[PDB]
């Protein structure tokens, strides 16, 4: 009951993670980095809150969270920053706008993939009920290797899917253009993958340490 | 219009589809792989030139897609004639090589066990002839971002090779929650191959045939 349509997109609703500061007393990406580093203390909150998703294996779990978090991460930078073209709200006291990108090497690049998908949620007109949908299923799709509890998984990700194609009915469209929207939203998930990993490369390229501090959280999970 | 209807746009690209490609050897399964995409590159763009309406968007968005998708389009082909044979990865047909292989080159692995990973679930859908045709043609038109964001020809495009999917998995017979559940869960995938997709570039261009600047060529052939 819980993982019924209705019931789920208000759990998700309630599950959201808070506002986070940075609290700021190389720079860019210092911030950047601190901020991501206490946004994912509160995605694994948000995740343990999703319906089911503690009950699979705890490998599993770690596995998703793992794999997922800078994609979940970005998703919400882009719904956040939605309303505003050429800026990215990251944080309330965080917002960059395109060009401020250019300090850093390798950013600018990254920067224009996200805008460029929050601009394309923004031409779909990305409703409340179906963003919250679609983080849930990033989280829920980040590994094939949990799938192929691989019973729990699938079982999840299809209770999320029905939601969001729920979501989708009730938008009183007809029915070639229910399948269009769902088919134009899931095809963003590629794109939202494709700024995840370049989002990953150039971290891993740089000389806060966001992933060794994940996996402490992981081993404290 | 017509022309991109469910049936014919399938018939269509089921002739457009590429010939087999011997790379005919006389850093080497590297090699090899390499000349490989090379080759495969050719024929992809005469794939690209044969859906319906890709000629007449403008020759920069042909061109942004092209360049976006190649990595992507290859892996999908990849995997879908590796699609019946577990733990093997069907490059070409004198060049088959299993997950153990990949050991010798550094960070290959990790690539072949997403591309392994991602065909098997391919396997476990029981993706259709079909299905991939259409699937293939939605990577190359969705490959890139900004050409959407010439551009009312994209969507539509788009949109159509999205119908014709909807419609070979309606004549599937399945109820329509399964339809949903089914389109959901094939596009889902999408972002495991851009994913592997994107993996194989990086790992492309951490190498010491150049594939990239060979394309570029192609692609400015293609442009006069
Ligand atoms: O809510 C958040 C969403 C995303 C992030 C990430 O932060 C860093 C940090 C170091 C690094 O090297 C790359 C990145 C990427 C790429 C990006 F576009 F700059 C922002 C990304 C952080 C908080
Ligand atoms: O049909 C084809 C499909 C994909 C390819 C690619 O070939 C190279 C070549 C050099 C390199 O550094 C990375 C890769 C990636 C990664 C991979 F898994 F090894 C295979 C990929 C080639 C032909």
């Amino acid at each position: 009951d819980a993982l019924s349509p209705e019931q789920l997109v208000l759990t998700l609703l309630e599950a959201e993670p808070p506002h986070v500061l940075i609290s700021r007393p190389a720079s860019m990406m210092m911030s950047l980095t601190k901020l991501a580093d206490k946004e994912l203390v509160h995605m694994i909150s948000w995740a343990k809150k999703i319906p089911g998703f503690v009950e699979l294996s705890l490998f599993d779990q770690v596995r998703l969270l793992e794999s997922c978090w800078m994609e979940v991460l970005m998703m919400g930078l882009m719904w956040r920053s939605i309303d505003h073209p050429g800026k990215l709200i990251f944080a309330p006291d965080l917002v960059l706008d395109r060009d401020e990108g250019k300090c850093v090497e390798g950013i600018l690049e990254i920067f224009d993939m996200l805008l460029a998908t929050t601009s394309r949620f923004r031409e779909l007109k990305l409703q409340h009920k179906e963003y919250l949908c679609v983080k849930a299923m990033i989280l829920l799709n980040s590994s094939m290797y949990p799938l192929v509890s691989s019973r729990k998984l699938a079982h999840l990700l299809n209770a999320v899917t029905d939601a969001l194609v729920w979501v989708i009915a009730k938008s009183g469209i007809s029915s070639q253009q229910q399948s269009m929207r769902l088919a134009n939203l899931l095809m963003l998930l590629s794109h939202v993958r494709h700024a995840s990993n370049k989002g990953m490369e150039h971290l891993l390229n740089m000389k806060v340490p966001v992933y060794d501090l994940l996996l402490e959280m992981l081993n404290a999970h």
